[PDB]
């Protein structure tokens, strides 16, 4: 059955829930942004409405194939009313389309959803500054001080002068970027326009980015992949194996690979800055793993709650076991005595 951290108490809406069949008494999913494990359950057989970005509403008709009827697609940063309740979708600087959702109950009690989310301070000048927020459902990831990493801006630059040096190095080098989902579209976007190039990619990779709202897409992205000097695989192939298999699938065009692996954290955020990254070498071929998150740090989720002093906290990730539940617990209550709420 659905949980309780997936239910918007008071109104008859849940939340990213959509794994359970029929919720009772639910007359509105919402669904924050387009990742399988928020989505799941979701197919051309579902009869409910669903409410989202405009973004979120092209992915779920031509990648899911929902039915056009059920898919009610909202503006951002507009006051909207959803089966009489005053709603309103802000940008939560995740993957594309995704949203944190602003709920204003007919009691007078204020709600925000983060969905995913990557705190930033241009949302302590968003429409959440206006008034008292009562509630929040928190984005808990990365909530454990151990979990530091740089800003987009500085790994962006790092992979950009990365590469722009290794292919006037050798001009028949190949820039490979991996991916698994939408998100962190900047790594490849930000690569090829330094390189003069439009990025190649599968024809199931072209159909979603197509989807995205991009300006200039048609200028940037091609399924030709002979004319473009950065291509998108799957993740799962950035490999020394996989990149030696695809480079001779190009005929001999290219004699090099330098491949980007963009990853979420991992054990080596703890010592090393982004400047000191140093790649992972075999023969003609290199890859570098890059710490590019689109989730909150610590101090990034720590500052974003001190500011909004919301009355109660209900995490969303990491809720599985009572030790984790414990552990963000402890670190609620000591940002709540600093801060004085
Ligand atoms: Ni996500």
């Amino acid at each position: 059955t659905c949980p309780f951290y997936k239910k918007i108490p008071g109104t008859g809406f849940t939340v990213d829930a959509f794994q359970y069949g029929v919720v009772e008494g639910c007359t509105a999913y919402f669904l924050t942004h387009f990742h399988s494990d928020h989505y799941a359950g979701l197919s051309k057989h579902f009869t409910f409405p669903v409410y989202c970005s405009e973004i979120t509403g092209n992915l779920l008709k031509n990648k899911l194939h929902v039915q056009e009827q059920y898919i009610h697609p909202l503006p951002l940063d507009t006051e909207c009313i959803v089966n009489g309740v005053k709603v309103v979708l802000l940008d939560a600087n995740h993957c594309p389309g995704a949203v944190m959702i602003l709920f204003y109950l007919p009691n007078g009690t204020v709600i925000l959803h983060t969905g995913d989310f990557r705190a930033d301070p241009s949302m302590e000048r968003s429409l959440l500054a206006d008034q008292k927020v009562h509630m929040l459902y928190l984005d808990t990831t990365y909530c454990s001080p151990e979990y530091t990493f740089p800003s987009q801006q500085e790994v962006i630059r790092f992979a950009i002068n990365t590469a722009f040096e290794a292919v006037t190095l050798n001009p028949h080098a190949l820039v490979v970027c991996g991916t698994y989902s939408i998100g962190k579209e900047k790594v490849f976007l930000a690569i090829a326009d330094v390189l003069g190039s439009k990025v190649g990619m599968s024809q199931e990779k072209y159909k979603t980015l197509q989807c995205l709202n991009i300006p200039e897409i048609n200028s940037l992205i091609t399924t030709d992949m002979c004319s473009s000097l950065v291509h998108l695989l799957p993740m799962m192939q950035i490999n020394f194996k996989g990149l030696q298999s695809h480079l001779k699938k190009c005929g001999g065009k290219y004699n090099q690979i330098l491949a980007f692996r963009p990853t979420g954290w991992t054990h080596s955020n703890k010592f090393t800055r982004i400047a000191d990254v140093i790649p992972q070498t075999k023969g003609n071929i290199s890859i570098y793993g890059i710490p590019y998150s689109e989730h909150s740090s610590y101090l990034e989720m720590k500052r974003f709650v001190q500011w909004l002093k919301p009355q109660k906290i209900i995490p969303t990730v990491n809720v599985g076991t009572w030790k984790s539940r414990s552990t963000m617990e402890k670190y609620f209550r000591e940002w709540k005595l600093e801060a004085g709420y």
